[PDB]
């Protein structure tokens, strides 16, 4: 068995590697890269996304989301309080101002032991979820808007031709900006390029071990269990590194750059933290592998998790007994 131990993995793909994305993928889990739930994708020196970052500014952030952390410093859920609109050239002034900025720090660990001792105290401005993408129309390699679909793979697979569309999504951070612990809508794989700017700190469960963060989770969280079976759909939940390691639960770590892309494999639970202003690009993918992640994925049907136009379709195909709860929820 490849990746025992459920390391991270990094690789680094030559040109000719980088031109069939599919096939890199399966390579990658070849060398049991899937068992982490996260792997590092360093691109070939001769490979860029677009030529320059210089003309972004005009970009906007229609809604803002201010987030709220209550909790303890280790334990913690964060809410999202709606700001007015800003450019990408407002957010990133505001980013660099004495409230937002990065602190003074020695190394990235020293960063990290801050985050968590001081985040709970603070509410970043995070611009996420925007649709769109940054990557130039000549970038033939790896270009996150122009990936084989969810949906030409399910039909690929299962012969079952539905709607929905699959478009990648921006998200420009701050220091303290946070993703709480999740797994992707249906249990997907995610990619994750990283523009410009400052780091992205990652952790993740190896997804062979993720029920062990969903038992630790109903426990540190009682109330949010009673109200929702899968919770963790809300995307609200943090749990630190150091309440990990007290709790048993398998995780590792890792912090991405800019220039560098990370892919999320199905049911591998993950969070992290922005360093400084930055900018990244994602979107969720399939391979034949995920089909049968897909059917097991659990589902929020208490209405909170309220998700996109495209899962209705993943949900009534590969679950159909699930389907009727589920989309009560959804209206
Ligand atoms: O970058 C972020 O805020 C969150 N991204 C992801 O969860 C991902 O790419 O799967
Ligand atoms: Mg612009
Ligand atoms: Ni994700
Ligand atoms: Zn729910």
């Amino acid at each position: 068995a490849q990746n025992p131990n459920c390391n991270i993995m990094i690789f680094h793909p030559t040109k000719e590697e980088f031109n069939d994305f599919d096939k890199y993928i399966a390579y990658m889990e070849s060398q049991g890269a899937h068992r982490a739930g996260l792997a590092k994708i360093i691109p070939p020196k001769e490979w860029k996304a677009r030529e320059t970052y210089d003309n972004i500014s005009e970009i906007l952030i229609a809604t803002p989301l201010q987030q709220v952390a209550s909790g303890r410093a280790g334990v913690f859920t964060q809410y999202h309080k709606k700001k007015k609109a800003m450019t990408v050239g407002e957010y990133r002034h505001l980013a660099n101002s004495k409230k937002y900025q990065t602190p003074p720090h020695q190394n990235f660990e020293d960063l990290e032991r801050k985050y968590w001792k001081n985040r709970i105290y603070n509410s970043p401005i995070y611009g996420a979820d925007i649709s769109g993408s940054l990557f130039d129309e000549n970038t033939k390699q790896w270009n996150l808007g122009h990936l084989g679909t969810i949906q030409d793979l399910l039909e690929k697979e299962c012969g079952v031709v539905i709607e929905g569309v699959n478009t990648p999504y921006l998200y420009f951070g701050m220091w303290k900006t946070t993703f709480a612990w999740h797994t992707e809508d249906m249990d997907l794989y995610s990619i994750n390029y990283l523009h410009l700017g400052e780091p992205k700190t990652w952790y993740v469960v190896p997804p062979e071990h993720g029920q062990r963060l969903e038992r630790l989770a109903r426990e540190l969280f009682p109330g949010s269990s009673r109200g929702c079976g899968a919770f963790l759909r809300h995307k609200v939940a943090l749990i630190s590194p150091t309440v990990l390691k007290e709790n048993g639960i398998p995780f590792n770590r890792i912090t991405q750059e800019a220039g560098e892309f990370m892919v999320t494999f199905p049911y591998g639970y993950h969070a992290g933290f922005n360093h400084g202003f930055n900018c990244a690009e994602a979107i969720n993918f399939a391979t034949p592998r995920w089909i049968d992640y897909g059917k097991m994925a659990s589902q929020c049907s208490c209405g909170e998790a309220r998700v996109t136009f495209s899962m209705d379709a993943f949900v009534r195909i590969l679950q159909p007994e699930r389907y009727d709860l589920w989309k009560r929820g959804q209206d």
